């Protein structure tokens, strides 16, 4: 059951910008986002942004039987509205090159199977699987003959004008195709943007409706997510803006916990971070991993051990940067810990620490 699976993701709190400076430098190395991410695996974007959270309203309104997710990996922003909305269709695109995931491993696992998967980009190219390219927006109706009332798009591109890119073929399709000049213009793109410079005009007739700052994104990253559609162009958030609203979020507001456990999942993540590792985690499992022991791999579990055991020792607090600060500066050897965990073993750590924070009394 979809509506089951739901209390597995956490609440999202985000800033939405319709269309004085606040600082507060946070003494942080890890990647405190993933803190309440302990029940995903394969990816976990459904925990940062999600459509019922932020365009309610307009998915209401619009009311779509079929929803276009490009540039969507392993699928997991995908899971979380096929569980609040649990009639929609969906038409699957990401990019195919072997980096990534190209297959939605992650909404296969949380689902359980792909049924609602009515298009999963099943014998296309890297070419026709890539948002830059025309071929992938002439093939987007191959299954579905459902106009694209709203796509999705969470593609992490190569370059930055690969965004403008994308922009530009979703509107020559929207104002191009049999299907969807007939639905009309009321017409959107929910889209992945990292803001940068300030006077950066979207392409004609490309109008922002709104602008998503949401919790979950990197702190030291300018992420956010735009609500596109047709009509007179306006300007793209500029770094300074975005700024602002993500600082306030950092300072004022708490990471939710999700309201059930998925242990199936956390046991995943453990196993992930540490071969063997079990829950609950305690000094009696921490003290049978140390004893495992007696190299590379050694000296590497070893830094993990010492990280979870400070989270055990460590007093109860509530999910937020000022925290999390505490955190890694009550620790004394933060500079070995980055420098011996790679970028991915690091964000297992924290989904597992993130477990074990909500665990504790
Ligand atoms: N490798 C990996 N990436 C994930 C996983 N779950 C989510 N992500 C990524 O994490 C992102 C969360 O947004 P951010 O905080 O903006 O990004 P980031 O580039 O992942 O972050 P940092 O780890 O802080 O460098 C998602 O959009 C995914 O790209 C996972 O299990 N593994
Ligand atoms: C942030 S991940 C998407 C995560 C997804 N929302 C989830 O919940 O699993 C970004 C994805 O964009 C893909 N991507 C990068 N460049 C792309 C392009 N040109 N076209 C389509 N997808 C692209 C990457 O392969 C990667 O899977
Ligand atoms: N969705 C996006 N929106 C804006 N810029 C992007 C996007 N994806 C990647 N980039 C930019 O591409 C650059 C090179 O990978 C990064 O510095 C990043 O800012
Ligand atoms: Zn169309």
């Amino acid at each position: 059951d979809p509506t089951e699976q739901l209390a597995y993701f956490p609440k999202i709190t985000f800033e939405r910008l319709k269309n004085g400076k606040l600082t507060r430098n946070y003494m942080i190395l890890l990647p405190w986002q993933h803190v309440n991410r302990y029940n995903f695996v394969f990816s976990s974007t459904g925990c940062k942004v999600s459509l019922k959270t932020c365009i309610g309203k307009l998915m209401k309104d619009l009311n779509p039987k079929v929803l276009y997710f490009i540039g969507e990996g392993a699928g997991n922003w995908m899971a979380r509205t096929a569980c609040e909305y649990p009639d929609i269709k969906f038409v699957y695109r990401s990019l195919k090159d072997d980096l990534d995931h190209h297959y939605p491993l992650e909404y296969q696992r949380v689902i359980g199977e792909l049924s609602r998967i009515i298009d999963s980009g099943e014998g296309l190219s890297m070419e026709t699987t890539d948002a830059t390219q025309k071929t992938h927006w002439d093939l987007i109706h191959r299954v579905s003959k459902d106009a694209l009332l709203i796509t999705l798009c969470d593609a992490e591109f190569k370059d930055r004008d690969d965004f403008f890119k994308m922009v530009i073929l979703w509107r020559k399709h929207v104002l191009s195709c049999r299907i969807c000049t007939t639905y009309g213009t009321d017409l959107y793109l929910f889209a992945k943007y990292h803001a940068k410079d300030c006077n950066v005009k979207l392409p004609f007739f490309v109008r922002s409706v709104a602008t998503f700052i949401m919790q979950g994104s990197k702190l030291s990253g300018s992420e956010c997510y735009i609500l596109l559609t047709l009509g007179h162009h306006n300007n793209l958030p500029c770094h300074g803006e975005i700024q602002n609203s993500k600082m306030k979020i950092a300072v004022c507001n708490d990471f939710y916990a999700a309201k059930k456990l998925d242990n199936k999942s956390i046991e995943a993540n453990c196993k992930s971070l540490l071969s063997g590792l079990r829950i609950p985690i305690n000094k009696k499992e921490l003290n049978r991993q140390r004893r495992l022991l007696t190299k590379w791999l050694t000296n590497k579990a070893n830094t993990i051990i010492d990280w979870l055991e400070h989270i055990l020792n460590s007093p109860k607090g509530e999910l937020n940067y000022d925290f999390f600060e505490a955190l890694e500066n009550t620790y004394p050897n933060m500079i070995k810990l980055i420098d011996n965990l790679g970028n991915a073993e690091i964000k297992k750590l924290i989904k597992v620490t993130g477990y074990m924070l909500v665990s504790k009394k």
